[PDB]
């Protein structure tokens, strides 16, 4: 309904109907133009990690609860001071634009709707101001992708701390891209501008060009860039992508107030383990210092539980809230996370847990299959 | 050839040939309305739990006796002293209108011409008497759907006891559904009349709603109700839906009479473990102090056994009799449990077991395959 | 080309082409009537068993040999002081009259043809006489289903010693045959004569009916079964369908001169462990005090080093052997032998074992797959 | 384009778009003559070793390393002081005369162009001479098959030693060939001239037939040939085929200066453990007193890494290389080098590995998939 570059975008707006949140991608499929699908659905090399990333959910099971003495289990939760009606939030994607004309500003009011966290991006069709005033009050964290020019970091993170973002998530899990082979196969050039890069070029970036800045994004990234931004920011700063107990540890002392277990939905480092087999001893390492979100391959209410009782504090979705988007613009969004947030009550009721703290002192069976 | 609210019901009544259990689904498809065999057949979520009760019977392999010196094994055994001629028995279901016009009618007939224990449910399309006058002197036993409401608990609880049940089976992993994908697919209304709730309704119901006494199902169940039915009936309370060794213990200490072990035959907690797969530690718990119910996914001879050899006292089937019900009424159903003695008989030989007490006292081998 | 009671025989006689042993089964697929080509191919229950005989050869590894510094391995081996040119021979199977109007004759030929050891059997369409005049001076064991009637079982016995039987093979695995579908979905009546059965009724049996005698098959054998049968022939007795070291123990101490290893190619106990899963415990408990025959799920030269390396002296086939009689007679197992022999060679080589006990002293690895 | 014998050969000239190595198998199957191509893409038995080669790589994961401050990895190594630009080679094939009419020329040219080893083969369709000529001052290593006849041996290795070669390939794990069905099932004759056999019937060999001298290949192989071969050349002699710690020492005890760990790519002794299964036991042992090249089953950027990661000095390919040999002759085969190399670079970043001892060093994760 909108061309951007040739680019055919969803302008919908309405609650949609979903069965799960799998069932949204073949959906979603029927309405995103196949290259920007691709790019969405695909992984790295033959996808194997992505794969996992699902299959691993598998490794544990959830015990019902006999005589539990419960009932009309509580989604409620909270991070650093901030209440949540909910503890699954929106993973960062710099691609919704992809999906929809609005892109994060529909992702915000959805969030904003189900009393969710939204993550907005650096890489956004649309700008870091835009975003938060689509959200309102709601929480926002803002997702960087550090550059070696400090200029263009000091200015995105000063329009985040105008924007009033609670947080910063350093992704640092993709100093190059995974080698995607959808994109190959599509001949798929990224149609969508930068809001972020154009308004840094029209200002602190003093008419820099958009593909100079881009190719400024920081390959080396090292402890002493975390300390740099809490520092520059007095924001809590997140670690996005951490794979093992070390680099928990290693983010932790570097000054990060916060761990983000992450394989990026299996785009990156194919043949890296799922996401879900290493978190439980990432938390064992962190021991509740600090906060740890965990993402790559939640579909189900079973999965949110067993990622909650394995040590997250909150589980972020990336490809399903695309997908929802696509389909039906803030409402799709509401959408996606009032489906998954009815299916994890409904496990926390026949688990016999209460409230999330209930979930995250869960011990999960680990029996093979 | 039953018509009940737009819905077709079978009305035959014949001895059907059967080639196994699991060939009876495919059968049923063709007579059970589509929407009523989406309700029977399906799982929750993406019914991994569902297919793991059927895989998981492969986690333990029965050992061939050379030279066992026995012949012609007995299936006959005893639970609370009632004798039975086997111990593959009907696990409580509340939707056999679905299959059959007779319901709860033709099953209790099958169950009495095999000598088997037959299961009455709450919200069964026929009465407790009507099921009980069908059985004749063949033992049943009730499962109750706890209620907030005492009355309707203690009047449901006097008609069982009229009936002359012999224990009663509070079902507690159900206090919600399960999200099942077949009912939102077929956009599926359940259409039956509920017996017992309509009965209680005319009675000391005092005329209380059907939707009203529906939506009084408890979903808060402690371990003071399990002691408040076994003082108010003077019968055996049995527990169902125990997946741990734990809550084993909890349901004795609260007042059971026995333990059952299942999980619903995967309609529930899907990302539970599969029921055979839990059952050996609850029964190394519970040590003999009270009897032991097995079901979910038992479909064959061999199942049958390595149940009872991993700490069962008896067997329940649920689907595989709802199928047969539709499929030839109460010679159907009768069917269904002649065809699974006749597997269960030739592994019993092949095994070396004379009796029921043989293959529980039967060592399983453990080779991962 | 040959009538018997309504079924199809072959007739064939000449050398066969063969890509592997289990592509005969679709070959041979298209000359069986179907009734008798299911009673052939099939296992009891869902074949779970009948497959894991096949993927259990997968649960060890052959070490390739660098420098072993042999050429020109050797198949030559021993059993009871008989010289063999094979450690491959013929399992006993009652039904060659379903592939081949020569039957037992045929493939009696066919070993006597690889100076290989061939197993004759009780219900044999064609006389214990007839298949060792067919053999010459090749060596033979006769396979004995004990009858609950003495006086039959030393008639048969008298018979294989008149024709010089080397062993007699006591199979104790199916006191009750195993529920095959196949026979229930094609309507299948076994349709051959019973030749040993027929010469008991007209000799010592005294015109006793055919249907009276196959049914006086003993369900009950005990060990002091064993030692009766070594008593009364003065031959070795092997015990056939041994599955566990403890019944191994049990048949040597009853008198068993040697152990054979089967689960009666996966037709019997479905959901016992494949027969390759329990050889090395059963061969670790029996430590050489006598010969161990080994069979079930045998197609490839690997899985015949594999069971030689693992505690076997012979490794049986059954099938294939079956479908190389209806595809060429007794040319037509002299060929799936002479494959076998070929694929086996190959093996020996690369894994630097010059002789069959070099096979035996092999160490196969034990990786997970 | 070009015929020898009936068989057609390429002379494509060109670079080659790459998805993937895996993918250029079918693209090769539309221009190599069936025959040829099953030769190639074949192994013996029933493949299961050829595809465990591919599936044992997820028996080990990368760990992603957070705020690794790296950049730019590179990909230079060494052997035997000799300089390399990626730690990616050619293993040796006898077969490249299959694919294109240029045969290891056009291969020497390919893997010259990207700085890479070639390994020239002993039953090549060239020359030893004309293959050393097409890759100018490029390093090659020689791979020999050793005769019973020394006549033999000692020229073709004065023939390697005057091509300048810096090293001898001893292949031992083919004193007889696998069981190969695909060139069964194709009718395959091998078409090509066998140029080295060839020039040593012309010279040393005084007319021997071609036949007798290729059967004249050893299959009798001793320590005391490594050692000979050594003593003769005073070049370091690689043995190839090594899939045992054991053998390792043996080999190095012989007078090895260095350990090929390959299963000739599944296609000699079926049912041996995949190559990477066996890699790190081996290296553990070697102890790094010898180089340890590595090959079978390595398609991606992932693959190679887990090799280096697990023991391995240089990483060898066979069938991708000839597949793109088929598909674009010398810069077809640099095509597959340079997209190999792509995927280890964007794999060595995301794992934190500046230089290929970083990689060597680096401790993968088992985690059970
Ligand atoms: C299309 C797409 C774009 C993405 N862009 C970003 C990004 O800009 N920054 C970032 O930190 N992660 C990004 N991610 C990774 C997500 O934050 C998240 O780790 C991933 O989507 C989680 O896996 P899931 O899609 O299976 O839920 C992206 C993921 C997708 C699929
Ligand atoms: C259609 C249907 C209705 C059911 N209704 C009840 C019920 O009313 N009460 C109860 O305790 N269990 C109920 N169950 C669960 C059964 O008691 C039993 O746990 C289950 O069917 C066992 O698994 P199986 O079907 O694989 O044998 C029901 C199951 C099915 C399939
Ligand atoms: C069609 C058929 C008939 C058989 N009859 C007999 C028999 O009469 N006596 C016996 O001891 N075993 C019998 N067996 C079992 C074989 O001796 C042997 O254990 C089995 O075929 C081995 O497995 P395989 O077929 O996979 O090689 C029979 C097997 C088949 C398939
Ligand atoms: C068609 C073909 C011909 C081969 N010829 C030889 C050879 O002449 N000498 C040798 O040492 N290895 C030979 N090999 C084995 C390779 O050196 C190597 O071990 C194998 O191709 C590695 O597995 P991959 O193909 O999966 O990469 C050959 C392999 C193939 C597929």
């Amino acid at each position: 309904m909108t061309m951007i570059n040739g680019y055919e975008q969803s302008d919908r707006e309405e609650k949609i109907d979903i069965l799960n949140l799998e069932s949204l991608e073949k959906q979603a499929e029927e309405i995103i133009p196949a290259g920007g699908f691709g790019y969405i659905a695909g992984g790295s090399e033959d996808e194997w990690t992505l794969k996992q990333n699902r299959m691993a959910f598998h490794h544990r099971q959830i015990a019902p609860k006999a005589l539990s003495g419960i009932e009309k289990p509580e989604l409620n939760t909270e991070i650093f001071g901030i209440p949540l009606n909910t503890p699954v939030m929106m993973a960062p994607a710099g691609a919704q634009g992809l999906a929809h004309s609005q892109g994060e500003k529909d992702t915000a009011r959805g969030l904003a709707a189900v009393g969710g966290l939204m993550a907005q991006s650096t890489y956004s069709s649309v700008s870091i101001a835009e975003t938060a005033a689509a959200g309102g009050d709601a929480p926002q964290f803002f997702q960087l992708y550090m550059s070696k020019d400090w200029n263009f970091n000091e200015s995105l993170l000063d329009e985040a701390k105008k924007a009033n973002v609670k947080a910063i998530i350093l992704t640092v899990d993709a100093t190059v891209d995974g080698y995607r082979e959808a994109d190959i196969k599509n001949k798929f050039t990224f149609p969508l501008p930068m809001a972020n890069l154009i308004k840094f070029s029209e200002g602190n970036g003093q008419g820099k060009g958009i593909e100079e800045i881009y190719a400024s994004a920081a390959q080396n990234i090292r402890p002493e860039d975390v300390k740099r931004i809490a520092d520059y920011t007095n924001l809590p700063v997140i670690v996005k992508g951490i794979q093992t107990p070390e680099d928990a540890i290693r983010a932790i002392d570097a000054g990060a107030a916060g761990i983000y277990v992450s394989n990026h939905g299996g785009r990156q480092l194919n043949g890296g383990p799922a996401s879900f087999d290493v978190l439980e001893d990432i938390a064992t390492a962190v021991n509740k210092q600090v906060p740890i979100i965990f993402d790559s391959g939640v579909r189900r209410g079973s999965d949110v539980f067993k990622a909650l009782a394995s040590g997250a504090d909150l589980v972020a979705l990336g490809r399903p809230v695309i997908y929802g988007l696509a389909l039906g613009g803030a409402k799709g969004v509401q959408s996606v996370f009032e489906h998954l947030n009815h299916e994890l009550e409904i496990v926390m009721q026949l688990a016999g847990t209460k409230t999330i703290e209930d979930v995250k002192n869960n011990s999960l069976l680990n029996i093979k299959y």
